């Protein structure tokens, strides 16, 4: 059966999927990954800056594997220097429109939702009320490595104190965290990023534009005491940048409360 072999290769995709993928592949055939400071960045074209941010961020995440065979194969082709299929496939899964700007964080998490981690990772949250008692919520694998809604590890680990259900005060706090890396994403947040403080994070994405909208994105990496800014095929370096941060990538966690 045609349907079955397709689902095997691409996962449970909708009827329009193959036409959208193949077409995107034709459309993005002119795009190019260029070498910038010895790494690959997607050269700006057709509002594709969000894809540069997505793909350069993915390239920093060791131990990920895609559970969809076509996506894993394209991913390995990309790692080997031929990124057309991967670009077109993530645009297809993301329901992206060629030539339109799009939301890099949203797409990044849509892509990672199709991935698994090739090693153990665990995140354990403790909830406890003075009435209800205790319960632990355990996330494993790739899900333990990503979190939306905060952009610092201090915030992530901060005890939360809320209104329960019965009427007693309920508490929530991260109590164990072991990962190979940690991706935190939030809404565009103006920060002065500086390498004099020597930050804990190793990379972050930057949103340019009005913060209610889909914007334009710059990928940034920390290296050699500098911020390396990859603006869709061009690289520049700075010690200091006032910018709106969205995604922030941290090294592996090894934490117990
Ligand atoms: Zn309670």
């Amino acid at each position: 059966d045609e349907t079955k072999a397709l689902k095997e290769l691409y996962g449970p995709v909708d009827p329009t999927f193959l036409h959208r993928f193949y077409s995107l592949k034709a459309a993005v055939h002119g795009w190019k990954m260029v070498v910038c400071d010895k790494v690959r960045s997607l050269k700006l074209s057709d509002n594709n800056c969000y894809l540069n941010a997505v793909i350069m961020t993915l390239d920093l995440l060791k131990d990920i594997k895609f559970v969809i065979p076509a996506l894993q194969h394209a991913f390995m082709k990309h790692k080997g220097g031929d990124s057309t299929d991967f670009i077109a496939l993530i645009m297809a899964y993301g329901n992206c429109t060629f030539g339109a700007p799009d939301d890099a964080s949203r797409l990044l998490h849509t892509v990672l939702a199709k991935a698994e981690l090739c090693c153990s990772a665990r995140m354990v949250w403790r909830e406890w009320c003075n009435v209800c008692g205790i319960k632990d919520v355990v996330l494993q694998g790739l899900k333990a490595c990503c979190y939306v809604g905060v952009q610092t590890v201090e915030d992530l680990r901060a005890r939360m104190t809320y209104v329960c259900q019965c009427g007693g005060e309920r508490h929530r706090q991260l109590v164990e965290h072991t990962t190979p890396w940690l991706l935190l994403s939030g809404t565009p947040n103006e920060k002065l990023v500086t390498t004099s403080t020597a930050p804990d994070f190793v990379a972050f994405n930057v949103f340019q534009g009005i913060e209610t909208a889909v914007g334009h994105y710059v990928h940034a990496r920390l290296k050699g005491g500098l911020i390396l800014k990859f603006d869709s095929g061009t690289v520049s370096k700075t010690s200091d940048w006032k910018c709106k941060v969205t995604d922030v990538l941290f090294p592996g966690q090894k934490y117990s409360s």
